């Protein structure tokens, strides 16, 4: 018979990168 | 003869952090 | 005899994406 399954494979890459950021604090009173 | 491959291999790790937000509003009027 | 095993098997899928940035810089003064 044929012989038995392979290992599992490698792991995937890691994904791709996040979102940016939401925008800053307002800056300081005039 | 050969057995069969092995399975796809997990995931892999989340992507790194995206990138510092935008530069926040003007402060108001002084 | 029975076959030798199988080969290791595909890679994973990529992970996801990475978590968002963090807040931008602070605002022009007012």
């Amino acid at each position: 018979p044929p012989g038995p399954p392979g290992p599992p494979g490698p792991p995937g890459p890691p994904g791709p990168p996040g979102p940016p950021g939401p925008p800053g604090p307002p800056g300081p009173p005039g």
